[PDB]
């Protein structure tokens, strides 16, 4: 069984989900469908992943076959950077709602505390790093709170059940908590033994914000920007600390990395194209790491970040 | 001799100043007076330091003697944490103007991106960590931008020439730049070889924001406060890298530590607590560090932070 986490919004969120990043458009539907059959109920998507239409197909098929009801599926989407200007927030949320073929998303997160110049959905979707002027980055002067209030209105309109943020450092999250009416229910950040950010996790959890981790396998996880940084990093799967703990419990390094977060109340969203791993990625809660295990793993924290906007255009999010 | 820096506001600011933190009230006036006779023109103060009245006495004395005119002195003050609510900003500034005995302050910075619950000036001043409920910390929901607008108003009212922020991480400064009419002219942060944050510096400077470093001597300032972290840290004055470079140019480690910041366009406000130091700390621009030198000093960066709100009450400002 996959334990649930009660968000500050009152809604329940599965502690384990299926990452949808990089899911091929041609197979995304079938894969989400199979994941549902395998037991997954939460799917972590994003407008920027360009496959929400297909993720929706998979979900619709599971429902149409009577496998699950909409009420049983937890869908997470994220507002891309070009859509921070309040007047563009609803239009972006609608495109997401249509693509997924649903009336509301369970969780809608501000993907990045970065506001790109608006680009019409018809001109290019998803825009990625395109800002309307060739390969140049162009930003909009839209404070985070403006975008957040827009999201709050959308929750009142019944189009979103819970809202949160992603890739938000501590100072920024704090300032948002000051002007927010609906408190961020979730903070989704890169989280693994090489980037533990223990103080950020503790602050958030105490503030009642739930943590959703991504790139749980560190460099073993998928890395698109500065692939070199990840390739030149000693894998966690082969790290002696992880290897020893894994051997000790007769578990795979992957199970140890996912449990390391789960046992600490952090939600995970692994992604696998292999059916065997798919099942393992949701069946790892069969053991508990000890105090010593946690101490040994804690020594790995070196602040190594693989998803950094500083690589995009020297955006100071993490400095 | 002391180079000026033209701020984004159009006003000049001495690149070398006199720090007023932990400047005893009993002799603050005399010391400020002496600093002025020694050539200092910028004084970095703060409501929290609780010595602005004395600082004011020293400036007034120098003025009454005809040593300087108000316009030649550059006075920096900082809005303490209990006064972030817009309705209390001008109140706090008036207290500063009344103690300094001036019509305006040259620079007024948001001391910290932290908002303590308001405490009437008549109940306790300065409040320090007092938040109106015993030894408990209490906060108020006041977004940074709200405080910034109150300040922008005061600039238009002629009470402040330039405004800026202190202890702001990159993400927070970026967001502020999104909603600010008057761009923060200054970013004052802890800056020394053990905490270089080169990316924050680069971003700020490229954004036209002027950097003022504080605690240029690392742990020294905090050792004098009996802080465990600083006491356990090897001093920069006795560090092999600093001494080697100092010897190379026949300069003192102190001079190398200040030049290291000054050469990269960073303003310094060293705490001179001895006559000899008054002179030393304003006459270091007598040599240039080479690329090799910077690369050597660069190796000391280990992210060691001495002034951290996380120590007060786990405030996630730098996490
Ligand atoms: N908000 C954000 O900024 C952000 C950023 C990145 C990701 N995310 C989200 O979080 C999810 C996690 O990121 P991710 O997909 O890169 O990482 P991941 O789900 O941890 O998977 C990364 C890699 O590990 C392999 N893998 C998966 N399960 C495994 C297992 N049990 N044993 C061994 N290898 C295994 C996969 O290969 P195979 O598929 O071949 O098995 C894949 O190459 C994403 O799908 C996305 O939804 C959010
Ligand atoms: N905004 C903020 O959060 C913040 C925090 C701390 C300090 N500040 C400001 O910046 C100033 C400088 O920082 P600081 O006071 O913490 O430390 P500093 O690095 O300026 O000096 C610290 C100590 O080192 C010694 N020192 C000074 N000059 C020396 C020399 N030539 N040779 C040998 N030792 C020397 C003195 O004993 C002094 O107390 C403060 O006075 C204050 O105005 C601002």
């Amino acid at each position: 069984s996959i334990p649930d986490i009660k968000l500050s919004s009152g809604h329940l969120m599965p502690s384990i989900g299926f990452g949808c990043w990089k899911l091929a458009n041609a197979t995304a539907g079938e894969q989400v469908y199979q994941a549902i059959k395998a037991g997954y109920r939460l799917f972590d998507g994003a407008e920027d992943y360009g496959n929400e239409k297909e993720v929706g197909d998979g979900v619709k098929r599971a429902i149409d076959e009577g496998l699950v009801k909409r009420e049983e599926i937890f869908l997470t989407s994220k507002l891309w950077n070009n859509y921070h200007d309040p007047k563009n927030v609803e239009t972006a949320l609608n495109k997401t709602l249509a693509d997924l073929k649903v009336d509301y998303v369970d969780l809608f997160l501000i993907h990045f505390p970065i506001a790109f110049k608006f680009v019409p959905i018809e001109e290019k979707y998803p825009p990625g790093f395109y800002c309307g002027d060739g390969n140049n980055f162009v930003y909009e002067d839209v404070p985070i709170l403006e975008t957040w209030k827009a999201l709050e209105k959308l929750v009142a309109a019944g189009k979103i059940k819970s809202i949160g943020v992603s890739n938000f450092p501590g100072a920024l999250l704090l300032d948002l908590l000051r002007g927010a009416t609906i408190k961020p229910a979730v903070l989704q950040v890169e989280h693994h033994p090489y980037l533990q950010q223990p103080k950020l996790i503790e602050f958030a959890q105490k503030a009642g914000v739930t943590i959703t981790a991504y790139s749980s396998f560190g460099p073993q996880s998928f890395v698109e920007m500065n692939q070199g940084r990840a390739l030149n990093t000693p894998t966690l799967f082969a790290h002696d600390t992880i290897k020893a703990i894994a051997a000790k419990y007769n578990k795979t390094p992957a199970e140890v990395l996912l449990r390391w977060a789960a046992q600490r109340g952090i939600a995970v969203i692994p992604r696998s194209n292999l059916p065997e791993r798919l099942v393992q990625n949701r069946s790892f809660n069969t053991f508990d790491l000890t105090k010593e295990d946690f101490e040994e793993i804690a020594k790995l924290d070196i602040g190594l970040r693989f998803n950094d906007p500083w690589d995009w255009d020297n955006i100071p999010i993490f400095v």
